[PDB]
């Protein structure tokens, strides 16, 4: 679903909590992967030290100019979040699965279809799935409706 970013202690606001939480998967921990998506505030995908820094800005009020208090809405299915789902998103489920490529965190959380916060090989047959148009919801979400062109 669309994550809200900053908030990875899961009570809806942003808080001084979220960072020791996310302090701690940078230092050494790991956390679900929908927490992995709230965890990257910039959007690059990965979860930076930078990330935890943005968040300890915006907490401080220095600035935290990221997608911070705001909700990720990444394409359902789409890894790379570039607004399809396409065929190399399917490559990177793929990927993970053989071993050969890493995703990052938050693409760890759009990759993974079904809501499970593990990139396994059911997310990749979802994908299957959802590019050939044989099921138009995924269990995370959907991106067929537009909500403006529902169809
Ligand atoms: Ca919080
Ligand atoms: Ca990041
Ligand atoms: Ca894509
Ligand atoms: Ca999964």
């Amino acid at each position: 679903m669309s994550v809200k970013i900053g908030d990875i202690d899961g009570n809806g606001e942003i808080s001084s909590i979220d960072y020791a939480i996310l302090k701690s998967h940078l230092i050494n921990s790991n956390l679900t992967f929908k927490q992995l998506a709230a965890a990257d505030v910039d959007g690059n995908g990965y979860v930076n030290s930078i990330d935890l820094a943005i968040l300890q800005m915006y907490l401080l009020g220095k600035g935290g100019t990221s997608d911070i208090g705001k909700n990720r809405i990444y394409t359902y299915g789409d890894i790379d979040n570039n607004g399809i789902v396409d065929e190399n998103d399917y490559i990177l489920i793929c990927n993970h699965i053989n071993g050969t490529g890493q995703l990052s965190d938050a693409s760890l959380f759009a990759a993974d279809a079904d809501g499970n916060n593990v990139i396994d090989q059911t997310d990749r047959i979802l994908i299957e799935k959802y590019i050939t148009g044989r099921i138009t919801h995924l269990p995370v979400g959907n991106q067929l409706e537009h909500h403006h062109h529902h169809h």
